[PDB]
Order: structure tokens, then sequence, then C-alpha cells
DNA sequence: TAACAATAGCAAA
DNA sequence: TTGCTATTGT
């Protein structure tokens, strides 16, 4: 029961900002920000909507569209209209898309293993156990 | 190995758990969690909306909204920077510091709870470890 | 005929 | 940025 308790999650907190930023440099060696990597996520599995996408990651919607024409004109993903209402238009991930978002999952991959290159096998093991007792604590919490 | 990126996932998902859940108790004080973190940053100087959006990893428009309503709070104020009065800093009032401080009290309450299954030492190992993590993310991100 | 979706072109001030 | 407004499709 110290400041060092805080500490942690604090540090955790930094972690997961930190990685965000980085990860979404590296994404630009495939043209790529890092919502546009989401977008091709969210559509990885199946069409989806503008308004589905906006509230998935909790951006505006405008912030949505950029993104949309950014890959659309990339050919990673098309416009299409939604087959049971025609008026609806979805976002429909591509083959190239779909390759180029496998790509951006390697990416992530390999920072992530980057990343705790300073610990053993031992020592990140250690760190799950630790942390997966945390992450259970936090979601009985806010359950 | 998978192990090395369950880690990461692990982080993301405790990240998320906690911001959900500090947004909730923060509310107390009238106060979101990136108004907190706003808070935070400027408790030890002044800082720009850019510095702000960078180093929270979030739009510049939200970092804009936060502020004004820490503003208007009257727990922060924009003010000239007097080395180029075109740029406006984001200062921090005693009011914003002392609301800062229940903030955090908020915070290490959580902290100790969600943390509560490891004994001292192995705070002090996970710290140290993941405190490894941080510093490797940050020398690759010269 | 009316209503519901999306979009491009005009506003706001 | 938001918020109409006229127009093309369902």
């Amino acid at each position: 029961s110290n400041e060092n308790r805080i500490q942690i999650m604090s540090t955790i907190a930094k972690i997961y900002r930190a990685m965000s930023r980085e990860l979404n440099r590296r994404l630009g060696e495939l043209n790529l920000s890092y919502l546009d990597f989401l977008v091709l996520r969210a559509t990885s599995d199946g069409p989806k909507t503008m308004a589905y996408l906006a509230n998935r990651y909790f951006v505006t919607q405008s912030a949505i569209t950029a993104s949309v024409d950014k890959l659309e004109e990339m050919g990673l993903v098309v416009r299409v209209r939604d087959r049971e209402d025609r008026r609806k238009i979805l976002i429909e991930i591509t083959e190239k898309g779909l390759e180029t978002f496998n790509k951006g999952i390697e990416i992530y991959k390999k920072l992530a293993n980057e990343v705790t290159g300073d610990l053993s096998e031992d020592e990140v093991i250690l760190v799950l156990d630790k942390i997966s007792k945390i992450l259970k604590r936090i979601e009985e919490i806010s359950q």
C-alpha cells in the first residue's frame, strides 16, 4: 500500500498512450493513420455503416468520412449500397484493404514484441500473471 | 511470443476499464478523465493545446472542449506566452490545483483497490518491469 | 404521393 | 466546424 500502486496504474496509462503514438507512426509505413487502420479492422469481418464506424470508436462522423475517403482512393475499401435498403451506404473492405490490414497487424505484433525486449520469458509470464489480476479486479469493479 | 503480445493486450484492457471507472468517479468533482489529465499536465507548468493532444493521444478539439469546461469552472485560464504573445498557453489556477489534488485521492483509492491482490514486493516487481517497457517505448519513439 | 438516406453546394457570421 | 437546402435514389 504505497505510492508505487498508483505508479503502476499511471505507468500502464503511459504505456497505452506511448504505444498508441508509436503504432500510429509505424502505420505510416502503409500510408495509414491509426484511425484508417481501425476502419479497416472494423470492416475486416464485414461491411459497416458510417454511423457504426463513428460510434464504434467514439469518433466524429466527419473524421470517419476523411478516413474512408483516403481508404477509398487507396483502393482499400469501397462505398456500396446496402442490399437490404439500397438507400444506405456501407463501407466494404477490399482484398487489398484486407491484405493491408493484416500487414498492420504484423506491424503491431512486431512492436509489441520489441517493447517487452528487456524482459525474459520468465519475467514476461510473471508480469502477465500480476497484471492479469489487476485486470480482473478493475473489471469486477467497473463491471 | 504470444505472452509478450498478451501483455500489451492486457495493458490495453486495463487502461480502457480504468479510464471508464475513473470517468465515473471523477464525476464527483464534475471532471472527466481527460479534464483531470489536462489539470495533471498543467500542474507543473503551462502547456499548449497541441502538446496536450499529443501527450494524451486525443484530437486537438477534445482538448479544446476539455479546456473550455476547465476554464469556465475557473480551474485553468488561457494566457499569452511571454515568448510569443500569439501562442496561447493553458495555465492552471490554485482552484484547479486543489481540484486536481482531490482527483489524485480518487485515483489513488482505485489504484490501491485494483492492485489489492499484490503484496508490497510484487508491486515493486511489477512496477520495475513495466517501467522498463515504457522506457523501451520512449527510446524507440525518438 | 410521402418519407427516408446521402451528397454536393451554400450558408453561418 | 455545424446546419440548412435542393437533388437523386430508394
